[PDB]
C-alpha cells in the first residue's frame, strides 16, 4: 500500500517541525509503519526523532516517540496514563553517524502491529528488537494525542528531547508492513554483513573478526560464532570462514573451520534483561579467538583457535595443567574415564588410549575428530539443546545421538579442563577444512596452555617462516614454524604485566624486522621489535596519542605495500578512548628508516568518537583498498550484551584516511 503521509528535506536544528495538521488525520486503525530516513553526525545527548504526543497541560506521560541516544541507541517509547502503559523498547548500537567523514543516511523502519500485537524496529536492514506485549497500545490510541512533531516530542506545550540532525524522508502507513515487504526497502548502508544472524552458522552473535589476503587474491575471514548470546566460553560457540573473490564486494556462504556437535547449532534470542543476560551455556565444549595465516611453500591455509572442553573458560580453566603428560620427551592428551577421581589414561600413538596405572594398553582409541572407538565401534552421546522456555536457561538432551568426543561433557573420557590450541589447514583457500589438532604444550607440563592472540598469524615475507602470537602471564609466546606448521617452537617475549589480555598482531616492517603492537592494562597500546624474524625480542615501549581503556582492546595492523608521503607505512586499527570500547580509528603511522621509529601522522575516525567499535580485523585488499571488519558496539560493556548484526565490514581507500 501507498504511504497515507509522506515528507522530506527536514533540518532538525534543535527546533521541533510540527505536522499535526498534515498527519493525525490521516491515522486511522490500530496497526502502523514508520519509515524514515535520517541523519544524526552530531546528535545531542539524547534526542526524539519524531513524536504523537498528547500536548495538554497534565498529560505529559501521553506520547509515542521514537528516539536515539548519542551512543547510537534507538528505541521507542509508548505512553498512555489512563491505560496505566509506559512501554519503552530500544537497542543499543543501532546506528551509524559518519563514513568517510559524510554522515550517514540511517533508514529505519518501525512496524506497530495491532494482530500480533508486536511492535518492531528495523535499522539498516536489521532487526534491533521485536517485542510482543499482552495488551497491545495502538501508536496514534493515545489518550488525547493532538500533535506530530519532528524532532522534539511536545509535552505540556514544551519542546522536550530536542534534536540535531535531520529527516531526509518520512513515511507512515496504516498498515503493519510484513517483514518480506520491509526486506524490499532501499537502503543506504555504508557496510556490509560478511556474517550475519539467519546464515549458514545458525549462531545468533558474532565476535572476534579476523581478514586475511591469499596470494590468488581471494580474501579470507574468520570469526567466532556465538550461539549462547555474545558471552566468551564457557558457552557453544564454533570458528565460522567466508571469502570473497571480488575485493570484498561479496561474501561466501560461511562454513565452519572447527565446530563441536555436543550441542545443538542453534539460533537463540538471548535474554537481555538483568535478571538473565548472564545465563550461559554450561555443559558445552567451545572454540574462541581464531587466527589465519598463508604458508607460501605449501599453499595452505592455517587457522588457528583456542578450544576449550564442556563447560570451561577462561574463568575456570585448569591453569597448572597442561593436559599433557611427558613420557620419554613426548607429550600425550591426559584422559580421565567416567569413575575415576585421576587422570589414569593417556593418548598414545595411533590415537591408541593407554592405561597408565598399569601401563597396559586399552581396546579404546581416539579418532582424527578426536572421537571415541570401542573396538574400533565409533561410541556417540546424545546431543544438547537449549532453551528459556521456562522462564530461565535449560539444558537438555534433544534425543540426537552424535559421536562422543573427548572434550564432551557426557563423553566416557574426557580431557583436562583447561585451554588448548587447536589448528586446521585448507587446501583450497577456505572451500574446507581439515580436522583440527592440538599443538603440544610449549611452557612445560604443570603449564596451562597460552591464549591465541586473534586476527593473523605473520607469514614472513622473505622465508618460510610462520608466526601465531600468544600470550600468557608475564609473556608474548610466540609460536614459530620453518615447516609449513607442521612443527612448532616457542619465542618467549618477557612483558612487564601480570595476567594481562596482551594480544598482539605483528606487521614486518621490512626484512626480519618485526614490531608487535599489543594491548596492555595502562591504557596505552604498546609494542616490541624483533630484528632476527622472532627468535629474540626487544623490550617494551609506549604508543603515544592513542588511548585505550584500563582494560584494553584488541589492536589489529598491517604493513600497507605502498609508500605514502614517500614513506613506508603501517595502519592500526583500534577504538580511541579513556573511557569505553568507543571512537574507532585508523591510525597511518610512517616508519622512520633511521631507527624504525613511527610517526603517527594520519587519524581517521571511522564513525563518530561516542559511537563503538571495539575488537577488529584490517587488511590490504588486492586493489589497494583496505577492508575492515570490527565489532560496531561496546563489547565490553555490560548493557549492550547480545546484540545481532553488529560485527560489520566496510571498504576504505587510503585517500579516505589521508
Ligand atoms: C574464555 C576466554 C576468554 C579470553 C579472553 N577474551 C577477552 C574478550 S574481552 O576483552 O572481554 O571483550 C580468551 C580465551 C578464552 F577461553
Amino acid at each position: 500500500i501507498s504511504p497515507i503521509f509522506q515528507g522530506g528535506s527536514y533540518q532538525l536544528n534543535n527546533k521541533s517541525i510540527d505536522i499535526s495538521s498534515l498527519l493525525l488525520d490521516k491515522l486511522s486503525g490500530e496497526s502502523q509503519t514508520v519509515v524514515m530516513k535520517f541523519k544524526a553526525d552530531k546528535p545531542n545527548s539524547l534526542q526524539a526523532l519524531f513524536g504523537l504526543s498528547n500536548s495538554k497541560a497534565g498529560f505529559k506521560n501521553n506520547y509515542f516517540s521514537i528516539f536515539m541516544r548519542d551512543s547510537g541507541e534507538i528505541g521507542v517509547e509508548i505512553r498512555d496514563a489512563q491505560k496505566g502503559i509506559n512501554y519503552l523498547f530500544s537497542r543499543p548500537a543501532s546506528l551509524w553517524g559518519k563514513h568517510k567523514g559524510q554522515a550517514v543516511e540511517n533508514t529505519l523502519v518501525f512496524v506497530s502491529d495491532s494482530k500480533d500485537k508486536t511492535y518492531t524496529m528495523y535499522v539498516n536492514g536489521i532487526e534491533v528488537f521485536s517485542e510482543t506485549v499482552d495488551t497491545f497500545l495502538p501508536i496514534s490510541n493515545i489518550n488525547g494525542i493532538d500533535k506530530a512533531t519532528l524532532g522534539a516530542v511536545n509535552r505540556e506545550g514544551k519542546e522536550h528531547y530536542l534534536a540535531k540532525g535531520s529527516i531526509d524522508e518520512i513515511s507512515l502507513f496504516n498498515k503493519a508492513i510484513s517483514d518480506q515487504e520491509v526486506s524490499t526497502i532501499p537502503l543506504s548502508n555504508p557496510f556490509q554483513l560478511i556474517f550475519q544472524s539467519g546464515d549458514s552458522t545458525q549462531a545468533n552473535y558474532f565476535r572476534i573478526p579476523t581478514l586475511y589476503t591469499l596470494s590468488s587474491g581471494r580474501v579470507l575471514s574468520s570469526i567466532d560464532a556465538r550461539y549462547g548470546g555474545t558471552h566468551d566460553s564457557k558457552s557453544k560457540i564454533n570458528i565460522a570462514t567466508s571469502y570473497s573473490d571480488d575485493n570484498g564486494k561479496t561474501w561466501s556462504e560461511p562454513i565452519f573451520a572447527m565446530k563441536f556437535n555436543d550441542y545443538e547449532e542453534q539460533l537463540v534470542y538471548w535474554p537481555r534483561d538483568n535478571k538473565l543476560k548472564n545465563s550461559q551455556i554450561s555443559g558445552s565444549a567451545s572454540f574462541i579467538d581464531s587466527s589465519i595465516v598463508e604458508d607460501k611453500k605449501s599453499g595452505k591455509t592455517i587457522l588457528l583457535a583456542d578450544v576449550m572442553p564442556a563447560g570451561i573458560g577462561n574463568n575456570n580453566a585448569n591453569k597448572a595443567d597442561s593436559g599433557f603428560k611427558e613420557i620419554n620427551g613426548h607429550y600425550y592428551l591426559k584422559l580421565k574415564k567416567n569413575g575415576d577421581n585421576d587422570f589414569r589414561y593417556t593418548v598414545r600413538e595411533n590415537g591408541v588410549v593407554y592405561n597408565e596405572t598399569t601401563n597396559k594398553p586399552t581396546n579404546y582409541t581416539i579418532n582424527d575428530k578426536y572421537e571415541v572407538l570401542e573396538g574400533g565401534k565409533s561410541l556417540t552421546v546424545e546431543q544438547y539443546s537449549v532453551d528459556f522456555d521456562s522462564g530461565s536457561l535449560r539444558e537438555r538432551h534433544n534425543g540426537k545421538q552424535v559421536p562422543m568426543n573427548v572434550f564432551y561433557k557426557d563423553s566416557l573420557f574426557k580431557v583436562t579442563p583447561t585451554n588448548y590450541i587447536a589448528m586446521t589447514t585448507s587446501q583450497n583457500r577456505g572451500e574446507s577444512w581439515e580436522q583440527f589438532k592440538l599443538l603440544p604444550p610449549f611452557l612445560g607440563e604443570k603449564h596451562n596452555g597460552t591464549y591465541l592472540c586473534p586476527g593473523q598469524g605473520l607469514a614472513l615475507k622473505s622465508s618460510n617462516r610462520l608466526i601465531f602470537a600468544t600470550y600468557t602471564s608475564g609473556e608474548l609466546t610466540y609460536l614459530i614454524s620453518d615447516d609449513s606448521g607442521q612443527t612448532w617452537k616457542k619465542s618467549s617475549a618477557s612483558i612487564p604485566f601480570k595476567n594481562a589480555t596482551a594480544e598482539a598482531q605483528m606487521v614486518e616492517l621490512r626484512d626480519g624486522v618485526i614490531r608487535t603492537f599489543f594491548r596492555t592494562t595502562t591504557g596505552k597500546i604498546a609494542y616490541m621489535t624483533s630484528r632476527d624474524s622472532g627468535e629474540t625480542w626487544s623490550k617494551v615501549s609506549y604508543i603515544d596519542g592513542i588511548q585505550q581503556t584500563s582494560y584494553g582492546t584488541q589492536v589489529s595492523a598491517i604493513k600497507y605495500s605502498q609508500l605514502i608521503d614517500g614513506k613506508e607505512a603501517v595502519i592500526l586499527s583500534t577504538p580511541n578512548s579513556r573511557s569505553g570500547r568507543k571512537g574507532g580509528q585508523l591510525v597511518v603511522g610512517l616508519v622512520n628508516k633511521e631507527d624504525d621509529s613511527i610517526d603517527w601522522k594520519y587519524h581517521y575516525d571511522i564513525d563518530l568518537p561516542s559511537y563503538g567499535y571495539a575488537y577488529s580485523a584490517i587488511t590490504e585488499l588486492p586493489n589497494h583498498h583496505i577492508g575492515v571488519l570490527f565489532e560496531k558496539y561496546d563489547s565490553w560493556s555490560r548493557n549492550e550484551l547480545h546484540l545481532s548484526n553488529v560485527v560489520q565490514y566496510i571498504d576504505l581507500e587510503i585517500n579516505d584516511l589521508t
